[PDB]
DNA sequence: TTGAATTTTGTTCAA
DNA sequence: TTGAACAAAATTCAA
């Protein structure tokens, strides 16, 4: 839940906030890698959701 | 629209394979036969027209 | 988790 | 507008 609530973060700051993931490292001091890692996890948890026409 | 349309069509068989089928760009670039630049374009098109569609919470 | 290695993506250039 | 080429962004791996 503490995971939880920074994938989130993650996700807003690239989805809506247009930030790279290496901005995104530094605004929340943790390694780019890491940001991947949550990325994914925000998807997999569908706090991320992707539709196509 | 016919050329358009094509586009469009041809966008959102990039998009399907790319989110829902999961494709590296050089796949679907192998499969609908066009450069793999062309599909970063084309996945582009497909978010700044709405055939994609990301939203968090 | 991260530092290193690897693979995938976006962009410039010339056409 | 498209594809070639390449720098760099993202992902994977090993620890």
């Amino acid at each position: 839940s503490e995971k939880q609530q920074l994938s989130i973060e993650a996700a807003r700051l690239y989805y809506q906030s247009d930030y790279s993931q290496q901005q995104i490292a530094e605004q929340l001091n943790i390694s780019r890698p890491t940001v991947s890692r949550l990325l994914q996890y925000a998807k997999e948890k569908g706090y991320v959701q992707i539709r196509v026409m």
